[PDB]
């Protein structure tokens, strides 16, 4: 490996073999079906709001986010890079597809496929990823640098449907080599949302853009249709000209045959026929190549940069709601302009590649961190966009000010914003793109009076319930096989309405957003004011035995949502301690006095009461009126942990808070595998692990950091990263589960889990406030 010093791949990327076999992968531990894609994943391409695309360790582009809400894992093997080298002296060459893998069928059949093992190193700091090749059979060593614009505080460049791949060949022998580099895309125009001829009007054309020191030669796939639809638009691959190499290109080969048209060309000398052929096809795959060929003498390095675009403007949803992504206010609408985007990209990608240094370097060259966190850190971020994340820039047919935008909390619960999961998972939102985070609030306030009064069946136990009620913050804005932002509380296993922690939830997620970025916005607690007053007055009409405190009702009345809680309880006891705390600040800051005055009074008792009810000597109680009432739960706390946070002080004693944290990590974490996979839901004073549910028996990835967070917050620094470790290993760690990019809700003692691709572990941002 002599490329690696060519190029600057930083110390904290997670990295794996190309064609590396991982044996001890993990397998989802419930009854019912459940997303498993394997652990061949990648760090997603693709901007805020765009789709995204999953290219793997093995080079194959396989996790398809391109139907905004949906996952679908197939590798089209027709979109690969591919090299060409030939030893000046020899009469061949050899030409190999990096790819380590090879197609199902016989289609592409001519290719060079398996792309060897020990050949080649894939790294990841989201949003950048690299691959290396050091080849025994190929004397010019390469890597390739690729990313997506994702950029903090940057609203524009960050929602581009576009990824960079910049190339890097170096010669260490002592001969010219003559090296081809060439990107295939299948024009995929009808992969989803077409339901008949699928392929039908599919055509590609070559662009030449010649303007002094510049040349772009890029390939667009699009269809001679002009319908504006879902599946409608174009995709585009294409090179920048540097000096000393010449570009070539195919606009049309024949995905659904051998291959060969393309490839008896590229395999003989790497250059192609640069035969233009705008001929739409009918019933047959097609695609386009571009590729670059150059000398390389003895010790000579040449970079070379690649771009993808996809033009896809409207993204639909299963209600049959269509929306412009949000992209489009940058590009246009009518899904005719994936060149724009490409050549924006190929002639910015390193203002953009010095932007990202910029936002990674903090935290990078912080010495006083271990490597392992920056991996975690940097590398859970793949789910902002990875998440089925929606932007919206108007409804087809229909303009506002702003911005409607939706992160799911995973999907096999294919909820949007689910807000007792985004508690955790929205610290990255509120640290870096805050203008987000403020306009999902304000979705949420704007439903806080909404009443719809048709009933669903609540799935635990069949019983009938509505479906909002008024002052009743919702679980969720909808799904994507439904109507996101428009029809609310997708969600149906329990009845969000009565739920005891999402109204409190509401309140310290609307005083944190105030407060991470910098207490100045009064507009935003304006806005939110009566929607925070009203949620409070709602929860406290729940308090059934005048202790101050609403009641938990023997039922999974929260996001623990099969673990039932009954009475007071630690969790929704603490939330709305430091709900009411936050409710008196921004009274203070609006200069409501009798709000004040009124929350004020209901905290005083409340906290009384919550400390002669749950406080032990050790610990506070999970609750007052369940069987395993006397269980040590990880997150007995929460309502501390975001106080901590938004600075309102001690809710409840500083010697308490401690002596429950050390018990939580002596226990929990210690007492579970060795402190080795998390802080387990719920433990018994005996030390074994709480079996009255199954959310008892679990570690959950988000809670665990965030208590890491609470940790470190309260001085207990060793405790915070032992307990973050834990999660780092089992996701990432050749010791752990095989979960990088598809980070789970849960996992249970024996490693297996529950809802891979989940939002709340986001909440390691948490770490850094
Ligand atoms: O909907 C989101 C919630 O899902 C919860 O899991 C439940 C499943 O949604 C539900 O389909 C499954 O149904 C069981 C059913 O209860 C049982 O009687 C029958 O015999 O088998 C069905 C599955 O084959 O129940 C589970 C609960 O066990 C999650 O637990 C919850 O966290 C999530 O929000
Ligand atoms: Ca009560």
């Amino acid at each position: 490996d002599k490329i690696s010093h060519k190029i600057d791949i930083p110390d904290s990327a997670w990295t794996i073999g190309i064609g590396e076999k991982f044996k001890n992968a993990g397998h989802p531990n419930v009854k019912y079906p459940m997303i498993d894609d394997s652990y061949v994943q990648g760090a997603p391409l693709g901007g805020f709001g765009a789709g995204t695309i999953g290219r793997t360790y093995n080079g194959g582009f396989s996790r398809w986010h391109l139907e905004i809400g949906k996952n679908k894992y197939t590798t089209v093997y027709a979109n690969q890079f591919s090299v060409f080298q030939k030893v000046e002296g020899n009469k061949d060459g050899v030409a190999q597809v990096l790819y380590a893998g090879e197609p199902e069928n016989g289609y592409l059949s001519s290719w060079k496929w398996d792309y060897p093992k020990e050949s080649g190193m894939y790294y990841a700091l989201y949003p950048n990823s690299w691959y290396t090749y050091t080849n025994k059979d190929l004397p010019v060593q390469l890597a390739v640098k690729q990313f997506s614009p994702i950029i903090p505080y940057n609203y524009k460049e960050t929602s581009y449907p576009v990824a960079v791949f910049k190339w890097t060949a170096y010669n260490p022998t002592n001969k010219n080599v003559d090296v081809s580099i060439m990107f295939t895309w299948q024009n995929m125009i009808g992969f989803f949302g077409k339901q008949v001829n699928v392929n039908s009007g599919n055509f590609n054309k070559i662009i030449k853009d010649k303007s002094k020191d510049s040349e772009i030669v890029a390939a667009v796939m699009g269809n001679i249709s002009n319908d504006n639809e879902e599946w409608n638009g174009e995709y585009s691959i294409g090179v920048k000209k540097v000096p000393g190499v010449d570009i070539s290109y195919k606009a049309k080969f024949v995905t659904t045959g051998d291959g060969s048209d393309l490839w008896h060309e590229f395999s003989k000398n790497g250059i192609l026929d640069n035969k233009d052929d705008e001929t739409p096809t009918k019933q047959d795959g097609i695609g386009s190549a571009i590729a670059v060929n150059f000398k390389l003498q003895p010790g000579q390095t040449i970079e070379v940069p690649f771009a993808l675009s996809w033009d896809l403007p409207i993204m639909k949803f299963g209600g049959g709601d269509k929306w412009y992504k949000m992209y489009t206010k940058y590009f246009g609408k009518n899904g005719k302009n994936s060149f724009a985007i490409l050549k924006e990209a190929l002639n910015n990608y390193q203002k953009w590649e010095k932007m990202i240094d910029d936002w990674q370097k903090p935290i990078l060259s912080n010495k006083s961190k271990p490597d392992w966190y920056k991996t975690a850190l940097f590398n859970e971020l793949y789910y902002l966009a990875d998440g089925g994340t929606a932007w919206e820039n108007g409804k087809v047919g229909e303009k506002r000010t702003n911005n409607m935008f939706g992160l799911l909390g995973c999907f096999d619960y294919n909820y949007y914003e689910t807000l007792d999961v985004r508690f955790y998972g929205s610290f990255p939102l509120v640290m870096l793109w805050p203008d987000i985070e403020k306009q999902v609030m304000r979705q949420f306030a704007d439903t806080i009076n909404v009443q719809d009064s048709s009933e669903f069946k609540v799935g635990s136990n069949g019983a009938m319930a509505v479906k909002k009620v008024q002052g009743m913050i919702p679980h969720d804005l909808g799904s994507s096989y439904a109507l996101p932002w428009i029809k609310i509380n997708a969600y149906d296993w329990q009845n969000p309405n009565i739920w005891k922690d999402l109204n409190s939830k509401y309140v310290l997620l609307v005083y944190r957003d105030y407060v991470l970025t910098g207490k100045t916005d009064k507009e935003f607690l304006k806005y939110t004011w009566k929607s925070v007053k009203t949620a409070l007055d709602k929860l406290k009409e729940m308090d059934k035995d005048n202790d101050g405190i609403p009641d938990n009702e023997g039922i999974p009345d929260q996001t623990y949502d099969t673990w039932s809680m009954k009475g007071t309880s630690a969790y929704c006891g603490s939330l709305w301690l430091a709900a009411l705390k936050a409710a008196q600040e921004i009274g203070k800051v609006l200069k409501d006095n009798e709000a004040y005055i009124k929350y004020n009074e209901w905290y005083k008792i409340a906290q009384q009461n919550f400390e002669k009810e749950l406080w032990n000597g050790e610990y506070y109680n999970f609750d007052t009126e369940s069987d395993h009432k006397d269980s040590i739960m990880a997150d007995q706390l929460a309502g501390q942990w975001y106080a901590d946070i938004l600075r309102l002080g001690d809710i409840l004693p500083k010697d308490h808070v401690q002596k429950a944290l050390k018990k939580i990590y002596e226990f929990n974490v210690m007492k579970f595998e060795n402190g080795k996979m998390g802080a387990v839901n719920g433990m018994r004073p005996d030390g074994i692990v709480d079996e009255s549910d199954i959310q008892a028996q679990e570690v959950w990835t988000g809670v665990t950091y965030a208590l890491a967070s609470f940790m470190k917050y309260r001085g207990m620094t060793e405790e915070a990263y032992n307990t973050a470790y834990g999660v780092y290993k089992m996701t990432y760690d050749k010791s752990g589960k095989g979960y990088w990019f598809r980070t789970p809700e849960a996992w249970t003692k024996d490693g297996n889990y529950r809802a891979s691709m989940y939002m709340r572990p986001l909440s390691i941002w948490s770490m850094e406030v």
